[PDB]
């Protein structure tokens, strides 16, 4: 909501200050693979303000570790967890697309 109303700065201060992790001024690491879904709104955001290609490669890497998981870790049990995971990877798959 605040990126809607365009006070991106808070909202970039938000997500920062959640994820912990600042890669505005560490460039090069990638991003902190675990919790999907704070990455992939701080990866929509960085889409929309400023940057529109480092973006995509941040986006293959993603892609790539998350499909890593269930196929790596076939679990007997956990399934009603690989199905948000299903969900939220395609969304990604067609932000990729798109982009």
């Amino acid at each position: 909501l605040c990126g809607k109303s365009g006070r991106l700065a808070l909202a970039h201060k938000t997500l920062v200050l959640l994820l912990g992790v600042d890669p505005s001024r560490q460039l090069d690491h990638p991003l902190p693979t675990v919790h999907p879904q704070v990455t992939y709104a701080y990866m929509k955001n960085m889409w929309k303000s400023a940057r529109k290609i480092d973006a995509f490669q941040h986006m293959q890497h993603f892609v790539q570790t998350m499909q890593q998981q269930a196929q790596h870790a076939i679990a007997t049990e956990d399934q009603q967890h690989k199905q948000e995971l299903h969900k939220l990877m395609a969304r990604c798959f067609l932000k990729l697309g798109e982009w």
